[PDB]
DNA sequence: CCGGAGCGTTCAGCGTTCGTTTATCTCCCCCTGGCACTGTCATCTCCGTCAGACCGTCGCA
C-alpha cells in the first residue's frame, strides 16, 4: 500500500513526501513507522502502517480528482445561513474533515463572499492557508510546478 | 463783468455682492444585541525583620 519515494496527502499539512520506513520497537513490538515530511513547516511525521487509515492519511488521487472539484467548483446554486455563526462553525469542520471535495466547496463559496462584498481580515488567514493546502494537495497530484500550480487556479475559480 | 465751463464734493434712484445660517448628504464613532455539539471550582502565597510592647483572646485551673 506505501512504499518509498512516494507522494502522501497528509490532513492540516497536505501533500507530503516519505524519506524511509522505521522500524522503532515499543513494548517488544516492531511497529511498521514510516516517516515523511513537508517543505512548509519543516516536521518529520512517523505513522505506522497499521493505524494509517485510521489517523486519515491518503494517496494522490489520479485523473478522477481534479475534474470532480472542479466540477463541484463550478456547481450553482450553492447556499448558506443568513447567520454568519452557524456557516463559520461549519467551515472549520469541513477544513478538518480532509475531504478535497469538501475544501474545494469552501473555498470556492469563501472566495465568491470576498468577491461580492469582502468579509474581513480574520478570516483571511483561513482563506490564505485552505488555498494553500489545496494548491499543495493539487501541485503534486499532477505533478506540476507551484507556481504553475497556483497559476493554473487562476482562469477556473471565477 | 457777470457767464459759462470745468472741476470738487456730496448725496438719492436701482444693481450686485458679502456675512452669516440651514437643512441634506457621506463618512465615521460608539453602544446595545447575537452567536446554540459540549465544554460546571483558580491562585500562588509565606519563611534566615525585630524588638518589645500593648492588647484581647482563650483554654486550663
Amino acid at each position: 500500500t506505501f512504499k518509498v519515494g512516494d507522494t502522501v496527502v497528509y490532513p492540516h499539512h497536505g501533500a507530503a513526501l516519505i524519506e524511509a520506513i522505521e522500524t522503532r520497537q515499543i513494548k517488544g513490538v516492531d511497529k511498521t513507522y514510516l516517516v515523511l515530511k513537508v517543505a512548509q513547516g519543516d516536521l518529520t511525521v512517523r505513522v505506522p502502517a497499521d493505524n494509517a487509515e485510521f489517523v486519515g492519511v491518503r494517496d494522490v488521487v489520479g485523473q478522477d480528482g481534479l475534474d470532480r472539484v472542479f466540477e463541484v467548483l463550478r456547481a450553482p446554486y450553492a447556499e448558506e445561513p443568513t447567520n454568519w455563526s452557524r456557516r463559520y462553525k461549519a467551515n472549520l469542520e469541513k477544513l478538518a474533515s480532509g475531504d478535497v471535495i469538501k475544501v474545494a466547496e469552501v473555498v470556492r463559496d469563501l472566495w465568491r463572499r470576498e468577491r461580492e462584498r469582502g468579509l474581513s481580515a480574520g478570516e483571511k488567514r483561513m482563506l490564505a492557508k485552505a488555498r494553500q493546502i489545496l494548491v499543495s494537495e493539487l501541485a503534486l497530484a499532477e505533478n506540476t510546478n507551484e507556481d504553475k500550480a497556483e497559476a493554473l487556479l487562476d482562469e477556473v475559480l471565477a
